[PDB]
């Protein structure tokens, strides 16, 4: 996030996970969220998690049957310790995933603000030029209907304004990209809020299950032991479902993060020029800005307009008592236009947008991927804890 | 960060904590890190924690004496649960404080990069203009020692180059601010890494102390119980020291975070112009820029020089077969200077620097202050856990 984006070792490893599709068919592991084969590979990872959950349940049933048909305190304490470690790791991973999601949201909002500002500046300058300059120049022409030189100067000012308007219209329009960014930010906020809440409820339920199981064991209550066995089975189901979700999300995120610029270029094509997208995506210092010529022509037109207006003031104003207010209004408009041009040349610069892109990449890849990995670790630990507790169940019942 | 800065409720609360010094005389709570009254106020905040530790030890020893002269399993399990909770909260606080410190270092490095780039642009443009433009114009004058008009054009180009150099020299120089930023970033990295390692070691020591206490209780070893009592007393002392450090650091950070712009303006009084500092600190689109006139003059001089060079090319290439290479070199130099002007006007813009400032504020205040409060909570939790463990120790020793 400081110089460039390099795919971390964990991103590379997760991307290395084979994508197999439902019927064990090799699937191309390039981020294609809209591709049926890619979605099938993610579903296959989820299905492998489901098969592992089924194996866990089968082993638990076999062990319970063998124990009933055919240490307790220490196994209970070990299960409680593993559950506490799992809940701590889950809290950490949940917070890290929330941090990554909020970093992505912040980068999307910053890019949205920059693009909306570019659009507002271009629209405001265009409206100012056309409407206000035309009105003031019409008034000045009506008051100056005696001097061919002055009329020609007004015509030159109008022509320069037209050139400025053409250049401004030649800049990218970011309305569609801004709508996409706002929609993505809203969806990310919604989904992240509900994911964080769901994992927090899972941690609370696991902690209460562990504490209630310990209390039931202390009080020697068959009702409490059976209720905690049922809750442990339900939490084992939830833990395996969570591990499936975390593994699939980690593999998809790693697929994206292994090559994010390729996906951005692929998905933006047709709505953003390749040169503009590459300018914002690579922000190479030794490179030519796609907007440099537009900005140069805009500022040259503004400079010529100001020179003409200053000459018109210093000459005509002594000759004509009136018409000074219109010239002053035009000069103020051009001063505002120069300020707007400086703001626009600052906004269209690749540095800020590339910083937003790199911050989003850092958030997603580093923070979010690590949070998803820690949530998968929590899921595995909770499965292990609620499996060992269920295994010790029958022995505790007997003794 | 995502918006402007407003002091959070916990920042306001912590800043409200009374500042009294060693003699209890009232002390101004404004952030003055170099002021003896303020440093003494922080020292008193630490001395309060030292007195609390003394009272805790007094109570522990009194209870131990009374029990020896005049529930064990459940108290031990409760102490172990509280120690696990404290270590979890401490892990969260350590991670959050590290995140805040790293965010501050990231903002400092981004501001350092921006200011260093501004300095590089200004220095390179100045050197290019004077050295290269003057050498090329001298060669052109030597090759054009026949045309008074062409000599006057070369003189005009030299005068415009001098104007550009003067305008560039009128901009702020960020060498001192950059050196201060690098020093602060390096010190922050050093202190943060060592603090994080210290708290990780403390968490691991607490965990091993609790686990070995439980193991010694299981094995019914008197030596293990005595060793765990001694290590629990040592960890209680470390926890009280950590609480004192966290409380003092949190109060100081809150004092800063209440008036960050005021502190920055005070501390940058003699090294940065007040208008420049306020421009970067407040970044209001309503107001003007302290560099707008400089940039406008720079670009107008560039445009005049470009027009002169183009006219000279057009009206002298047919007349003079030579000098074409020198004219093309000057034109390329001016093209590069236009690119540098656009880069500079994007760099000096307040948006990026204000984003860096607000991100450092978000990091420090929100993340670091929350992490410090969590570390203080961990310290109190560990003190409570080890106090309960020591209190329950005598019963196990007798049993
Ligand atoms: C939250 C974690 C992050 C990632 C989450 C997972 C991402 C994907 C989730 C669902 C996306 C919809 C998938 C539609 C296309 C599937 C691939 C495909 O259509 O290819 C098909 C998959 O087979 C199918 O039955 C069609 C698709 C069945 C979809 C089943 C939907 C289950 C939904 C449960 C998932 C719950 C969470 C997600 C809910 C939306 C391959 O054809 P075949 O081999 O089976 O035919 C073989 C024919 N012989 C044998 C004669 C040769
Ligand atoms: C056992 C532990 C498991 C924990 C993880 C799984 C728990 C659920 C997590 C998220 C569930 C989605 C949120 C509730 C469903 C709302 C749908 C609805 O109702 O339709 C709509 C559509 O929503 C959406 O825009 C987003 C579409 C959500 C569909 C995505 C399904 C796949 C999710 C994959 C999750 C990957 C990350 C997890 C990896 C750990 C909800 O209303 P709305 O959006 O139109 O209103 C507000 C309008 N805005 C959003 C603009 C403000
Ligand atoms: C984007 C910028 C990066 C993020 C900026 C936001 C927070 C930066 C760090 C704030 C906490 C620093 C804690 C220092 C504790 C030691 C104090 C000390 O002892 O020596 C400090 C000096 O050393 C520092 O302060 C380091 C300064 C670091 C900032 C350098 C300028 C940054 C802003 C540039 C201008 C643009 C405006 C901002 C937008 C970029 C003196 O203060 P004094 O009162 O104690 O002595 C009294 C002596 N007089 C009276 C002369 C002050
Ligand atoms: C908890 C999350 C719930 C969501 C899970 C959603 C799962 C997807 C639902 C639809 C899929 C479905 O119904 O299964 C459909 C497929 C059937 O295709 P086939 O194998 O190729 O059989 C036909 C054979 N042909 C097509 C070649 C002719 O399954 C399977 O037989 C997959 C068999 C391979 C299993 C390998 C698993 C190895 C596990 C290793 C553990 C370490
Ligand atoms: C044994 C599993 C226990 C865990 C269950 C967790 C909650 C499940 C649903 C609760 C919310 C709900 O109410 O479901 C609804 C939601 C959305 O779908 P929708 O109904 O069509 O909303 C739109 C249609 N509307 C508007 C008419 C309702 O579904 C989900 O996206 C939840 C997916 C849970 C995935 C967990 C494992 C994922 C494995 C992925 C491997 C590839
Ligand atoms: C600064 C560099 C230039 C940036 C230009 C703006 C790019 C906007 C990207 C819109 C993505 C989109 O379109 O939505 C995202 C799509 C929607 O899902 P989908 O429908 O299945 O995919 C569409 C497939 N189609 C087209 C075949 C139907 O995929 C995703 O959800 C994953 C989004 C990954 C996060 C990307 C954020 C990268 C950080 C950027 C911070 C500035
Ligand atoms: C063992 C019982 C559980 C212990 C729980 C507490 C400690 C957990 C690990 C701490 C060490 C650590 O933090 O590992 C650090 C790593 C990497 O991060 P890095 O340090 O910045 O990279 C440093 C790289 N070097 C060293 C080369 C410079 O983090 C992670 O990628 C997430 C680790 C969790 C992975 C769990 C797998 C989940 C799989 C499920 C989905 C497939
Ligand atoms: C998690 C880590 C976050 C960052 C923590 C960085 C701490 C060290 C940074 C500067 C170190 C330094 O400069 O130490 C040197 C400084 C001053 O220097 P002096 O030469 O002695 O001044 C001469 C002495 N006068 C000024 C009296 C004449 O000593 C101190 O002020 C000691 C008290 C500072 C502790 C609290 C200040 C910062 C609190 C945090 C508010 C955000
Ligand atoms: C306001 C209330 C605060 C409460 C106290 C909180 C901690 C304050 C920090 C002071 C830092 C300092 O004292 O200095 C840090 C010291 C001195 O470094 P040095 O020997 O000179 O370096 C050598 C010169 N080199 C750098 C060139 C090589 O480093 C140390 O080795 C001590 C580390 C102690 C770590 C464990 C803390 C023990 C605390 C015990 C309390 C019961
Ligand atoms: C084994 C068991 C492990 C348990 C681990 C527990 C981790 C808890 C993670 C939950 C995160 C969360 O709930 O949010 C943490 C919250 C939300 O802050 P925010 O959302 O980030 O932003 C700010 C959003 N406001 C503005 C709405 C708040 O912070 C806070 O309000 C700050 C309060 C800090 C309390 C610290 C204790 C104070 C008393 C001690 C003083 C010395
Ligand atoms: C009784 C068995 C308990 C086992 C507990 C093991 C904890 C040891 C952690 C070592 C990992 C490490 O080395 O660091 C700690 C790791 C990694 O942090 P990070 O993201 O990389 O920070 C980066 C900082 N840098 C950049 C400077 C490197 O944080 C975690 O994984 C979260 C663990 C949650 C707490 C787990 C237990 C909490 C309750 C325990 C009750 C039993
Ligand atoms: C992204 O920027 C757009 C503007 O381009 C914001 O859309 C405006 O939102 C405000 C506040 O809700 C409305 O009053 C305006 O009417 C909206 N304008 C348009 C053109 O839609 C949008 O809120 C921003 N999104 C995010 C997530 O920050
Ligand atoms: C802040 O930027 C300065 C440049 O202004 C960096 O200083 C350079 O560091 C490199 C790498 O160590 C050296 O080769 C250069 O000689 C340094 N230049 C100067 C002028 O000192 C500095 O490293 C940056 N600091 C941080 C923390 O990123
Ligand atoms: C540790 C985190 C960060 C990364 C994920 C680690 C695990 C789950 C991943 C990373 C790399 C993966 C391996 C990559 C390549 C292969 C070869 C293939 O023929 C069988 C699967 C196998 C052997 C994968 C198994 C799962 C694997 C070990
Ligand atoms: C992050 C988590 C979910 C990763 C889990 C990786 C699992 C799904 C991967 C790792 C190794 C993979 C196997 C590697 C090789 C083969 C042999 C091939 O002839 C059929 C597919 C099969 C049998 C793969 C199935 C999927 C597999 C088991
Ligand atoms: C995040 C924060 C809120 C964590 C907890 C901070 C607590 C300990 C702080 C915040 C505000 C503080 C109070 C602010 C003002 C006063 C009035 C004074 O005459 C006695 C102390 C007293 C009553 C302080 C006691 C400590 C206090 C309650």
């Amino acid at each position: 996030a400081r110089v460039d984006y390099i795919a971390p070792w964990w991103v590379v490893w997760l991307h290395s996970v084979p994508h197999v599709g439902l019927r064990l068919q090799p699937v191309n592991s390039t981020f294609s969220p809209g591709d049926e084969s890619y979605q099938e590979s993610l579903l296959f990872l989820g299905l492998v998690a489901a098969v592992c959950l089924g194996l866990n349940l089968i082993f638990l049933v076999a062990y319970l049957v063998c124990a009933c048909h055919c240490c307790i305190t220490w196994t209970a304490v070990v299960a409680g310790l593993i559950c506490c470690a799992a809940v701590g790791v889950g809290f950490y991973g949940n917070s890290e995933t929330n941090d990554g999601a909020y970093q992505l949201m912040y980068s999307l909002d910053d890019a949205n603000h920059t693009f909306s500002g570019i659009d507002a500046l271009v629209s405001g300058t265009t409206q100012k030029m056309k409407v206000d300059l035309e009105q003031h120049l019409a008034r000045l022409s009506e008051i100056f209907a005696a001097r061919g030189d002055y009329l020609q100067t007004l015509k030159f000012i109008q022509q320069m304004a037209g050139s400025v308007v053409v250049q401004l219209s030649g800049l990218p329009v970011w309305r569609e990209v801004t709508m996409e960014l706002t929609k993505l930010s809203d969806q990310t906020g919604y989904v992240e809020y509900y994911r964080w809440l769901s994992y927090l409820l899972l941690f609370i339920l696991d902690l209460v299950i562990c504490l209630i199981a310990c209390l039931g064991l202390a009080k020697r209550s068959k009702c409490l032991l059976a209720s905690m066995l049922c809750c442990g089975a339900l939490s084992l189901l939830l833990s395996w479902a969570s591990l499936a979700a975390d593994g699939s999300a980690a593999v998809a995120t790693s697929d994206f993060c292994v090559a994010p610029d390729t996906f951005i270029l692929n998905v933006t094509e047709g709505q953003i020029s390749t040169e503009v997208t590459r300018y914002y995506l690579y922000c190479s210092q030794s490179g030519s800005s796609p907007f440099q010529q537009t900005l140069t022509t805009f500022q040259r037109a503004l400079t010529t307009m100001q020179i003409q207006v200053a000459g018109l003031l210093q000459f005509a104003v002594p000759l004509f008592s009136t018409a000074e207010e219109d010239l002053l209004a035009i000069q103020l408009l051009l001063n505002s236009s120069e300020s707007s041009l400086h703001q626009l040349t600052a906004m269209v610069d690749c540095r800020g947008l590339h910083k937003d892109y790199l911050d989003a990449l850092a958030g997603i890849c580093y923070d979010g991927l690590q949070g998803l990995l820690y949530l998968g670790l929590f899921s595995f630990l909770a499965a292990l804890a609620f499996s060992t507790m269920i295994c010790a169940g029958p022995r505790a019942w007997k003794h």
